[PDB]
């Protein structure tokens, strides 16, 4: 029973965490085998935040210009690399505490987890859900550049996200682990800001089957909908839109309850026309949209409390 | 910036977690050096469930009654005793990822993460408060007993949660780690409880600082009250009293953001007399009471571990 933001444990993930030095700058690497992943930016320069050009500021450096520690050790930068908008330094010592780890770039819509680390040292671990306007949602302060994004399911690291940057509504930019940016967001100082956001409708829904499964049903109705009135209706509360294929990734949770996608559709769009009257669902007194379906599957019983 | 429920990093605990079986019954124990520690519950058959000698239950044990899981590898075990709710099996091997750590008691409004753990594996970590009530609004399914809560100062675990069991509303009874219980719950099948629940007071402040430290201030106001009123308040509303030492424990806030703890309590006050009028908070249309005082400054500050 119960339902919480739940993250995934970060010890495979705090054994790769280190300090990258450059100049005046500090921030945080991702140490895995032999390479230390890092934002580029680590190499701009405080006086050129504007238009720096990487390519012409990282010829200019030696691998001694990169300061590498791992706790208490220096780790010795041996060469290094430009891919995208990530640095990959290769030092001379391989972290035996690597996992088994791979990289994804994610879809919006989908959850991770975040360890937020400063000078290479985690603080803590939260769960965040990449928008549909491509920024995270995070907590995040200056220094925390670096720091990751990541899932855990069946052993296997999945790093999906490095944090680079802040926008000016506190909300947060970054890149999956080549150095591709999500969304169109860039890794110098521009009037750049976020686009008007929207809720992650199919993830409202998992969470309204996650309140079923737990023994909560006051929210329903006697009504369905088609997959296009939902949609119009939705649309109208800037809600983003439902797929066909986000309706059969909620089939197993239609199936574990007995409640039809269309008919959940038919419901959200009551909530969105009333409000909860006083009422919480989970706990909440809004309708979350961070939890994805496969997340409600991975949280809550298999069996509904009918 | 951002505001997130934030835990700890896990990766000290889970290094820790086995699994323990007595019989047919699988949960999870806590290994520390030679010692893993886990529900007393674990010796209990069904039919024992509901009136349980565990004086009796534990002399007919044997140390060969429980297997002891750390991965893969078994942990032989070579003594078997009860502390309180607890039981603690001693084993031929000292954990060798054991963190500094202590056993600690908390206070209800005291937070703490957990981690959710099944068949001694980690599954998650989540962040919860310690309710007035003694209970916990954790996520556990069955089998999650021997998951454990835990604070971490610098390199130290604090362990201050032992999960036992569920009530009947879905919430959490657990001890701390010298197995006793936090609230009036026993480790037996029987009508139990949890009492009426009020909200915690000196969190819902420092919530609101953190609020005013993110950018929200509408509530904000010209006015000022003193603790004997908003008392009044507070127990009218089925909050939890604000004593003189809380104030204190918030000062820090008050002087950063330049709202004296009675300013914004009498924020406070009519927030709770009038609502938000459609409005949120830190993206909220609940005051929230699970972020201590100590919680919003390590967070807007940046401490690590
Ligand atoms: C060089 C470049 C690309 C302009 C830059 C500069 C600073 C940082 N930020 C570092 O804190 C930081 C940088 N290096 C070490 N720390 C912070 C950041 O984004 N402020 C932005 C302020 C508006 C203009 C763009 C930069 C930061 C704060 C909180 C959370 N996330 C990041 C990130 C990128
Ligand atoms: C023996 C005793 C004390 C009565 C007991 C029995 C079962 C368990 N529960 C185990 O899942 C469990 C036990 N041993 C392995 N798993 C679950 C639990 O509390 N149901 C209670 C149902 C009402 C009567 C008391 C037990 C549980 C579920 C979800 C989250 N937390 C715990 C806990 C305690
Ligand atoms: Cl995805
Ligand atoms: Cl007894
Ligand atoms: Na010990
Ligand atoms: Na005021």
């Amino acid at each position: 029973s119960g339902f919480r933001k739940m993250a995934f444990p970060s010890g495979k993930v705090e054994g790769c965490m280190v300090q990258v030095t450059c100049g005046t700058t500090t921030l945080n690497g991702l140490w895995l085998d032999d390479v230390v992943y890092c934002p580029r930016h680590v190499i701009c320069t405080s006086e050129d935040m504007l238009n720096p050009n990487y390519e012409d500021l990282l010829i200019r450096k030696s691998n001694h210009n990169f300061l590498v520690q791992a706790g208490n050790v220096q780790l010795r930068v041996i060469g290094h690399s430009m891919q995208n908008c990530v640095l990959k330094l290769k030092v001379d010592t391989a972290n035996p505490k690597t996992p088994k780890y791979k990289f994804v770039r994610i879809q919006p819509g989908q959850t991770f987890s975040v360890l937020a680390c400063y000078n290479g040292s985690p603080s803590g671990v939260y769960q965040c859900a990449m928008r549909p306007n491509f920024t995270i949602k995070g907590s995040f302060l200056n220094g925390s550049c670096g720091s990751v994004g990541f899932n855990i399911d069946y052993d296997c690291v999945s790093f999906c996200y490095m944090h680079h940057m802040e926008l000016p509504t506190g909300v947060h930019a970054g890149t999956d682990l080549e150095g591709n940016f999500y969304g169109p967001f860039v890794d110098r100082q521009t009037a750049q800001a976020a686009g008007t956001d929207t809720t992650i409708t199919v993830n409202v829904l998992a969470w309204l089957y996650a309140a079923v499964i737990n023994g909560d049903r006051w929210f329903l109705n006697r009504f369905t909908t088609t997959l296009n009135d939902f949609n119009l209706v939705a649309m109208k509360y800037n809600y983003e839109p439902l797929t066909q294929d986000h309706v059969d990734i909620l089939g197993p949770l239609s199936a574990q309850t007995g409640i039809a996608v269309l008919d959940m559709c038919a419901s959200l769009k009551e909530l969105l026309q009333n409000g909860m009257n006083g009422r919480t669902i989970l706990g909440s007194a809004l309708l979350e949209d961070e939890f994805t379906p496969f997340d409600v599957v991975r949280q809550c019983s298999g069996v509904t409390f009918q």
